[PDB]
């Protein structure tokens, strides 16, 4: 019903070749490839403040489903696209060759991006504070 | 006793003068000044791993108390320094012109980093897990 949590990285598939796809250099890629770190979202009905832990680097967006809005990406590029919630639990957004869709199971976050013939999940559990 | 734990930052002074001291790029000083993340310790004796979390960067260094290390610092430049335990509840280190200390007290660690006249200090709160 809520997004709002802390969430710890457990595991994830082809975060190599997704940064490599996007054009990340392979020095900062292998630098962060192990790092499982702390995502944390807050969630007040439409609006979503996220701050995103990935490899080496925190990216922050803010956004309200259904609105257009600025996501910055992993390139440091910020992209114009607009998220919305399927259900409670499902937010899909698609933006430059990219699909993402992030799903909330209970404790559990599967975050799918699809970039062609590559897809990086990632894996996170909800921290229980 | 133990360092190990998540923390979450709390408050933080004089993160804009001590990064541009040690001359992070300032577009990277705008983004990642109102960041508050989590940063990781697992300590096990003498031997500590972080994964730190400062401004929009995510470092990971490791080292044992008493052994000459090489640190990853902010700006990614390499630095060999040797790690201390003071009174048994601070770790301290001096690199280049940096004095670092770091303090727990219980939940909070506080990080006292001083450049000159600068005095750059973190305070963060252990994740109740
Ligand atoms: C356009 C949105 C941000 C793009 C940043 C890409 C880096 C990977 C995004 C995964 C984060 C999704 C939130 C769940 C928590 C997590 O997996 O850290
Ligand atoms: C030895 C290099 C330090 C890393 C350079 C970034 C400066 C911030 C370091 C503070 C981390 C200390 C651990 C406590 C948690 C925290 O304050 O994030």
């Amino acid at each position: 019903s809520s997004f709002s949590g802390k969430y710890q990285l457990q595991s994830q598939e082809n975060f190599e070749a997704f940064m490599k796809a996007i054009g990340l250099p392979e020095e900062l890629i292998q630098k962060g490839k192990d790092i499982k770190g702390v995502s944390e979202i807050v969630q007040n009905g439409k609006h979503f403040k996220f701050t995103i832990t990935a490899g080496s680097k925190v990216i922050q967006n803010e956004f309200t489903v259904g609105e257009e809005c600025e996501l910055e990406t992993m390139t440091g590029e910020k992209v114009k696209t607009v998220v919305q919630l399927e259900g409670d639990n499902k937010l899909v957004t698609t933006f430059k060759n990219i699909k993402s869709v992030t799903e909330l199971n209970g404790d559990i976050i599967t975050n799918t991006m699809t970039l062609g013939d590559i897809v990086f999940k990632r894996i996170s559990k909800r921290i229980l504070e």
